[PDB]
């Protein structure tokens, strides 16, 4: 409702999208597409990006004011955590050559 709760939602609102291309990078991590510049997009510009839309999330308290919201942002931080845990063994256990 409010422009800087709104704006909050856009932060989390890329969060999501992220989130699902962490699962999207990460679920062709050692599959085909597994390359250096992947695992490097992934954790330069992914990850960083995905964590640091968290920062910005968690940093406009209107997150933990609004309870809907801070289960938004929770729910793709949350599921964000698997994506690097599904992909990180991966990636260790497909590595390139």
């Amino acid at each position: 409702t409010n422009q800087k709760t709104k704006e909050l939602s856009n932060l989390i609102e890329t969060f999501a999208e992220q989130s699902r291309v962490l699962e999207k990078e990460c679920t062709k991590i050692g599959s085909k597409r597994d390359s250096k510049e992947l695992r490097y997009k992934i954790e330069t510009e992914l990850i960083p990006n995905c964590t640091s839309v968290r920062d910005k999330i968690e940093s406009n308290i209107l997150i933990h004011q609004n309870g809907k919201l801070s289960a938004d942002f929770k729910n793709l931080k949350t599921k964000y955590q698997s994506l690097q845990q599904s992909y990180n063994q991966r990636k260790s256990l497909f590595p390139l050559k």
